[PDB]
């Protein structure tokens, strides 16, 4: 029921920017696309970071899959480390969408909240187009996470719902 | 007319037939597996011993294809018994390959609403499961009309390819 | 309720337009012909219309069958002709030889129990009526999943030989 | 009493429904708003328009409520993707083209049902404006037959009015 | 309530040069009435109302007949219209004035306000057949425009006499 | 619900128009002494200054009894100030000395169940409350008939001598 | 629900056994029309509260007469218990042998028709009905049980929709 | 139906009696321990030579012994009750009365035994015999224009005392 | 639990009870009087008058309550039996004599927890002295301890005074 | 409000010949106390006789007794009453001071403010020296309580105080 | 719970406050379709250098604005009636167009959550409402420091140009 | 306590600061002895202005002058602090910084004072003066997109002290 796959997955509402553009998206809003959910403690961090995945986000298109980004942070906390370039201790422009919860709701739906330092974990959540919850991945906070992996967790259950 | 796509597949149950002996089993069990469920009027029925022998040798492909077809009727299972190892020469099922779910209760027929009114027969319909238990299509023809496999297996291959591709262009 | 085959067919009434025209139809109005109905989502977007393409060109199919083809969505009544009048180029549906129903009304829709509540726009149902108004053989699909008019002239005339000829031993 | 005709005491109706903002996708519950003065049109079906007036009317004169904390929303029963391409069009065919307001519909029909411009003889709509103050209290119901157009200084009359009241009030 | 639907059928006492009648919905039909609400009776004067009044002849013209119902009453309206206006008042109205003491007329139109016993600000317009055109209403603290109105006659009768002409515009 | 002369009353909250100014008023307010409420059909009628104004011209036979009364009908709360300004040579209230109570939404008269259907002028009443809040005198006439005061007066008396001396 | 009634209907239809001068004879609103019925009510009889309220109408019948009015008084009390009563000297506390028309309330028809009845005693509050030619009800006085009435104000009541009726039936004069 | 049976609770009453002409106010319950006989008539004054119920006040004594006190009640006022008490035998009345006079307009306590009558708001003559368990016993409805027996309720209640006695 | 909050605004408890009036017995509660003011004062017990006792007084001063309409009533948590014994004595015994007021026995003691005047320590009562109106309302609440007595020339006074202000008037 | 059980205790700041000074009622143990109360302050209407039981204090104080009047007041607003010359009215002139508890609680320990206001009655309570409360009276919003019915009940306590029951 | 956060609606309140020498019940609800200010205080006859001293004066330049000024305290109705009434030169308010509220029951005390049950007062609370019956701006100051009048309208014209501008 | 009042105990507060571009651990109880301020702010790289938490910045002289601390708290991110900060005032930003930025991840301190929101991590713009006794002093409750006074700031925190010594 709690962060355990095959089963219903909290439904979220989130309030974001999408391309340097504020857009209001939900879960029921991908629904029918793979969805990967993966959260980070706060903007500007030092690790992946937040980098390969986004010109990586491609071989998501190859595979059918939505790559969304949390933190605790709020849009406007967002949108300032997306227009500022990545020269300038930036991401430059973002290739997928970073996801605000300030409202430190959808990270508590997620398990993922610490309460020592108030903010959400590296936590990633993967989902078929079932808004059903399929594989659990979390990862420490000064811990990276995996990339070419992800991925392939996809092609895998992928592989089972269709074989 | 409530029954709709984004509706979750019924439960059913109940009681049927395979491999030789009685076996119990349940839509729960066949989750992650696709599954197709047409119902027919009867047992012993005059019209043809054919169209329900159709779907019997094409198992071996749909278990290969990650899906299972299942014949249901509102006879009890003592009949399902008698006509199957009937030769097909002697209209009967001689030996049909698939799991064969007979509804005394009606229930089966009424859930689905396959059930027939003027008499107590049910419509043949016919539907087909995701590997998460909703219910993607619905089909049902006239009495005396038939069932082609072309059209379901075509329709199957196609909700694979949706849930993998999301939506792109044919071919 | 619960529509079965073998049954008096819901009797519809609207707006649709032919060859860019504007005339009101019903089932009435078809009486003795074979007609079938099929509801498609909204017009001007990604759509499944391998079957529509497919169904204006193989419209002769259903005549040859004496049968009457008819589209109903439930699009602004309006909207369809401009859906009609895109060029097959870009996607559009060019010019047809089949009739194009408005549900925007949606009662008839909710007629033919192939309306849902959840998004506005109605599920792809299709649906055929003998000569005396009678629903023969229903057919639901999914968003995502095409449809193959074999399947369905298939179908057909298989009605229409009972019409005629009667049982006889075979069957498919 | 509220279910027939609105009243410009109590609040104003909620309403969540997909949009076409610069040709792209937006998601606007009306609460994005807050703080600021709401105008809510509609038009009965897509591609046809009566006067030009009442849609690119306030689209090119939508620089005057960008300077009055208003915004503009265009609403109907046509499909969110249908918009979209009628945004594509040309106004060498009469299309829209350039659209500097917000086309809000809904396909769930639930919206103009809640502001009472819905009818069960069209399925489609009634041209008619509302505006709805910073706090999104109900202030003014506007209700006309289909033929029948809409003055964007009308509008802005009011307009000048509300805002007067807020800041100003009543003094004779 | 809609434009296109009839208009529910209103009787009761009437303020015409200071004289007391019935009127009715019907009486005028093959005249368009325009009728409209103001929040009570003895309420002071931009001159919103007593504008209207200036305009009367802008109506008839085309073929429009105007008046004015609150739910105040005869008694209270052809006193209101006594008064010379120069200190409170209105003078004369030139039109009808229409008084509901049961307020089933704009409980009639749905403008009735439950909080007071008044009803709001708003604009109908009726054709000849009796049937409705259409429907405006404000809130109280704003004004209207008699110009406006103009314009709103004309539309309703541009197209149901000329035609809605579709092309260009 | 029948309504018998001797209940406690129904509460209402109207608005009453004293000294040229408009202020709002309950029973709670009026707690503590006799009531005497009528009610007149509406303002700017046709005749009977007389029965309205008779009671602002003797305050003193209510008050000096410890009885306050009341003019209250279905009307606008300007359109009683306008009245009242307005004088008898012209049949205007001519500032009347009692309070003038307004009922718009209609909540307070059908409460008293004085309101009327067929025309929506107010049945004219005649009321008498203990001090304690509670009703003493029911009476309804039709719109033509007026009233005397040398009978709400001794009506007066028939409550004062009652509540301290029985009835002997 | 019945309410308070407001003086513009029919007055209520009264029908049962009654007493005059002495004996029994019954009678109804039908029987008046054309004249003024002045009905009044008091609790009960051979109590201690003043016969004076009472007798008040009764000795004081010959205004209504030439003036066209009957005068009625009815009780919870019954048609028997009502003759004695009257037949009491006032010496004994008595009525002093009143002639006016005397109903009983028994079926309670009559008394929830005029809404004087109470639930918890079923002694009649003081109710008072005028009533026209045309048996339609005019004016209401409901006083309190212990509270009395006079005919002062009654007569008045009466030369009132009398003067009114006669003339200025739209435009009064008080 | 909507009826009313004997060897069951008895409907209780309460209200003004007239005691030695004087008000009291009593309660059924406050009767225990004794037989009640209660028996009802259409009204007061209605009787023009009532020998039936100055029976009852001169043997009344021996209900006493008995420890049965009858009480006689109608929907007359305490007032309607006292009066005719008050008033001589000779024309208009009972005289002294040696049983309770209960009043009740509420007339609850009629439509309670049943002998309430639609037709003249006058219930009928019901008598009703009760245990000091206060549970109804024996019911007796008759007619006005008929009178009753004392040495009838006699036998009975002394009937009633022997089936409880053994 | 808190001790009784009542106050001479609302309408005062109901009490219900055999009275001892005349030498014989009579059933009396608050809604018996209605047109009349209730005195109803209290006290420990009967058969004991101490320094303060008021009641063969307040039996000779009956002639100036009857003039202001008032009817007094006496209480305690006494039997009517006990009631009945020390009516039918004499005053030469140090009784009471024939009473010009009826006189209550709550046994139950519910009438007393009821003023929240009952007393748990002990089994007697304390000496109330109360004003209500015709109207059922509370006009005035007096206790006095055991040792201490109450003012007849002063209760007679009591009533003129809230009897005035529902006269002339009070502002 | 069983007067068995020792009077409960009140606080605050009264006035003390044109000062304000703190009194508790453990200040007058040893002597007897009658505290009483009214609804508020600059009022005409109400019975001149509240100064009556300032004017004969010296009865009291000859009698070993304080009496102490309470309100729903403030300390600031009786001040100003005070200092009202009988001219006016208001106050005229009371030697005896006037304890003001904001707070509502004294007024409410024994019950006698109410909801239907948000003030006090006018109460009477005769305590004896050690605190205990002996008498309960509480009085109508109208009707003042009496200087003699005071006196009178006050002289009854000692009598059995001393001589016995 | 907490303290009041100003988007919210201004809580109902009722009482019988003096104007122009007389005693008239009032509500916010009455004060609607226009601005108000509720500022409190201790109590009544307080001489914070001055308060109601000064909102005798400046009174126009808020109704020019369009604002209705009100005072209230936990006070009786006559001690308002008091000190106003009695002259300047003696310690009154002489004649005070600002109608002053009273509450003997504190509930508009306790309502706005002012009131301490500590000194039995409430603190100096001000409060902003605009005519839709939405509340703006809270100050809550000590017995001891009070508020500015010139900044009181500056704050009203804060949220009005953020209401018809948004800016 | 549930509500909060002025001659209540002003609640404690911790957390993570911004001094000259690096991390600070400070807490109330440090800065007894002197008069501290707090006002809110609902999120970093908002609009309407660049300039109203530069206001005290730039008036630090202000509150030094009068002996008193001042502190910028946000429900943000301690970095999203750096970030706004080195970003320049024709950028959009500060880029030069006096009084401390606090961040508040925990939601203790808004919450606490009542400034924090429900509907969202967008936290009212509060103001909160602090004696050297640690007591609460006053409350001032602003919008989101109102702004707030500088000069009405001081007005309250010069009479705190002028009470303090002048009594």
């Amino acid at each position: 029921m709690v962060l355990l796959p095959n089963r219903p997955a909290p439904e979220f509402k989130g309030q974001a920017v999408i391309n340097g553009e504020f857009k209001e998206i939900c879960l029921k809003d991908y629904r029918g696309k793979y969805v990967v959910l993966f959260f980070y403690p706060a903007d500007f961090t030092f690790p992946t970071e937040i980098i390969a995945f986004s010109d990586q986000v491609e071989e998501f298109n190859s595979r059918n899959c939505q790559v969304i980004a949390c933190s605790t942070d709020s849009q406007y906390s967002h949108l300032a480390w997306d227009n500022l370039d990545r020269k300038s201790g930036g991401l430059g422009h973002m290739k997928i969408p970073l996801l605000a919860d300030r409202k430190q709701e959808i990270s508590k739906a997620y398990g993922v909240f610490d309460e020592e330092d108030g903010n959400a974990f590296r936590g990633l959540f993967i989902i078929d187009p079932n808004g059903i919850l399929r594989q659990i991945t979390i990862n420490d906070k000064p811990v990276g996470r995996s990339v070419d992996e992800t991925l392939r967790l996809l092609d895998a259950f992928q592989f089972v719902e269709k074989h």
